[PDB]
């Protein structure tokens, strides 16, 4: 297969335009811009950096003596409409603009920054997540989620920032409201594993302490605020369950169009088991949420703390105020629902679920820690790309017939994690897996490479099999008229 | 096996489920609790321990407190009204504050500077404290306290107490008159045992020392008193008798509609039989009061008393005024009883019957001391589920075929007394039970475990049974042809 494997850096995230098809990457001291055939088709250096965390920047030697060279590992890359956001690891996470298709050529870096354009954490171990939309205002928004890390200030998880402000010199800030106003952020330790938009909502998948729990265990979480609000209103937050918590740990999760699984766009996620924040070698399971039932919970947390007082009309309290933040919640009309579906300066927040979004896992793994998720619709049913730990990409069909094992696995780097940031191509006809050291194109179904009926069907691949009337390898969609070649009792 | 509570350093007190939400609030040592329905912690208080002497009137500060300890705070009431949480603890006089239904952790009132009226539940850990939520004739929520005597002083056993007066600095205090006036308090030594309400009226269930008796004794009474009447005019003590007096100690109680024993509601009454102040280690017997019965002869002590001097038609002193106070039975016209049901600032007070109201047990178990009482009717037939001494919950089917022994017994807790606190759910399909360091949640039948009808009809019990059809081992209800597993000389 085709590959990219720079030398001399790491790989941290992988960022595809969707108008393009082109693929930016931001690995150690790193940028590269590629084709959509991997391709080289730009190179930017970011680092090593004289850079200490207490010193803020601009780092110069006068005024930050402590200073050493230090590496820069890629916090955010995400492609904003206008440009490409990046932040780094140095220099308090700052970010900065380069143009889409010239990464070459900077678009915006604020000269003298403040304390509230620090964006990313300022750690390559902790680890941000990001996600841009069109805001009131009429210019486009990044939603951040920040782990937690011990320097400078003390930013606050989620944040709304400004990317094209009046004042170019004060993108990246966020108004005093548009945070998540979160205490103790020592205690809850926000570990975020991914951001995403559909609709209106804006969604955040992350770790955080259960401070009420006995343990204070890590819990996976699931929070919906509206994508358009600069302000953190409308934000609801609900606890995700796969089999009630025997894989507590969500590590990554792809949303996706399935038919057969639930009607709507579908989160697949991928949680492991812990041993206290990791996973343990350890098992994993895949569970799916749809997100029409996230959002119909979601909204009856709000409808309940809005007009019940937290209580569904069974009476039953499901809905409370998380964060020890000064709201309860309220008895209001019932016309405030309609009125204000997301929030006012006064409306109860932030919201938080005491119903678990719970999930029966579709596939339980003994042995492994899934790293990665990519799923697909294939002539009707799910197949999922899974990615684990040992750098294993691991193919599945979902549909009727199968225990659920992986029909393919293959090594993409032995050893060394598969990405989150796993992403398939605009026909769906590839797969982009990376590790830490390579970045691979991976094709999802190689079914024409066999010229004859009996090498198709020994191929075993829900996407290949024979079309009968062409004497074609093929997949059903490009055609006794298809001899699927993952049904073994059949034959040429 | 259940689901259960075990709180680490700590001993639980009282459990007070909320009818509205179910959701569970816990009473302990230094601690409050919320919990699901499903007894998932939801939130944790702190109550203790606190700087206190009981010489000190609260809030105790050491400038005005020179001997104040560390003192520990086991809870001493745990009332669900409809605002708010009542809250009082054993220290600072007993005074009491008030919670979030649904965040225990966001507080609603707290008096700053209370007074000698304000002095709630037992300020001694070892002395019971009852309580009834009511309104008043202007629908405002009132707090019927009952109280222990305890060795600043004077607390009258019985008051009434505004949960929420126009000016909230005065909450839990209690007007003049809103208090039977008790002389020697010592002397009476009142248990509070339970207090509840039915219709117009208020009850509570206790023991006294019967000083008009050459014994001196201590004896079970149950008093009535109307809702509206915040002066205690209309209070009247009867006597309750379990085999006369064999089981002279009542011990829990808890009401029920039973189609089989009496129309309307049933107090079904836990006695134990007194050491030759409290239980024997003894016999325990479970009596049945009708509340229409408790009322007819409170009625007539009360028509007796107004009009007929305390006797009656052939010249009996049946009723008297009780406590050493000032006031004797009148010979008022008899159209007062219509003009004033519930008694004047001028009619004779307090009422107590001479006449015992008397009930034979419905079973006697010898060599146990019985601490809790839940009843329901199943299919039309009672079912009593009792916890005693030894934190063992026994179960026992009162319909017709039994000698009225258990049909199935467990240890909550060995040797730890089940909470009087034992209550259903909200379908009747669990019971919460509580011993001093765990709560447990019980299914009412495991029935579904038994996969053939051998198992379903072997697990001998009033709730299961075989659905021939269906093929599964259900409830009656569930099925219709059922054949029950409490009739051993059927089979299958
Ligand atoms: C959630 O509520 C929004 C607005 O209040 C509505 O547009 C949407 O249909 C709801 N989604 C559900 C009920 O799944
Ligand atoms: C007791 O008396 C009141 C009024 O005096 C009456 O309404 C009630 O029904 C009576 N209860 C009885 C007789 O059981």
């Amino acid at each position: 297969p085709t590959a990219f494997t720079p030398n001399g850096t790491y790989l941290q995230h992988l960022a595809r335009d969707p108008t393009s098809g082109t693929l930016y990457l931001g690995a150690t001291n790193f940028l590269f811009q590629l084709s959509p055939g991997l391709q080289l088709e730009a190179t930017v250096s970011t680092g090593p950096v004289l850079d200490s965390r207490d010193c803020l920047p601009p780092v110069m030697p006068d005024e930050c003596p402590q200073a050493q060279p230090t590496n820069n590992p890629n916090q955010l890359l995400l492609v904003s409409p206008g440009a490409l956001v990046v932040c780094g690891s140095v220099h308090q996470g700052v970010c900065e603009q380069r143009r889409l298709g010239q990464l070459e050529q900077l678009l915006l870096r604020p000269e003298r920054p403040g304390d509230t354009q620090y964006v990313a954490a300022n750690d390559p171990a902790v680890s941000t997540v990001g996600l841009v939309a069109q805001g009131l205002a009429g210019e486009p928004l990044l939603f951040v989620g920040r782990g937690y890390t011990s320097v400078g200030g003390g930013i606050p998880p989620i944040t709304t920032r400004a990317l094209w402000p009046p004042d170019p010199q004060a993108a990246f800030s966020y108004e005093e409201t548009a945070k998540l106003a979160v205490g103790r952020l020592s205690e809850y330790s926000h570990h975020f594993v991914s951001a995403f938009a559909r609709g209106a909502s804006a969604y955040f998948l992350f770790l955080r302490r259960d401070l009420q729990a006995q343990s204070r265990a890590f819990r996976a979480y699931v929070s919906r605020v509206c994508l358009r609000d600069q302000h953190y209103y409308s934000y609801v937050e609900l606890p995700l369950a796969c089999e009630g918590g025997r894989y507590g740990l969500i590590q990554a999760a792809a949303v996706a169009t399935s038919r057969e699984v639930a009607h709507g766009e579908v989160l697949f996620a991928a949680f492991s088991s812990a041993a206290p924040p990791s996973a343990a070698a350890g098992a994993s399971a895949l569970c799916a949420f749809p997100l029409d039932e996230v959002d119909r919970l979601a909204n009856r947390t709000r409808d309940a703390c809005y007009t019940r007082e937290g209580r569904a009309e069974d009476g039953t309290e499901v809905a409370y105020i998380e964060y020890d933040v000064n709201s309860d919640c309220a008895q209001l009309p019932v016309d405030t629902l309609d009125a204000y579906p997301c929030g006012s300066d006064h409306t109860p927040s932030p919201m938080a679920s005491r119903v678990p979004l719970e999930a029966t896992p579709i596939l339980e793994w003994p042995g492994i820690q899934l790293t990665a998720v990519a799923v697909t619709m294939e002539d009707g049913h799910t197949i999922a790309f899974l990615g684990d730990s040992q750098g294993q990409l691991h193919r599945v069909y979902l549909g009727p017939g199968s225990d659920g094992h992986p029909y393919s696995t293959q090594s993409i780097q032995q050893g060394s994690a598969v990405s989150r940031d796993l992403t398939f191509d605009g026909t769906f006809e590839h797969l982009y897996v990376m590790t830490q050291s390579t970045l691979l194109k991976v094709p999802v179904a190689s079914c024409a490479q066999h010229l004859d009926c009996a090498s198709c069907l020994a191929h075993r691949d829900p996407y290949c099999g024979w079309c009968v009337l062409l004497g074609r390898c093929s997949r059903r969609s490009e055609c006794e008229q298809w001899l699927w070649s993952f049904q073994p009792e059949l034959g040429c």
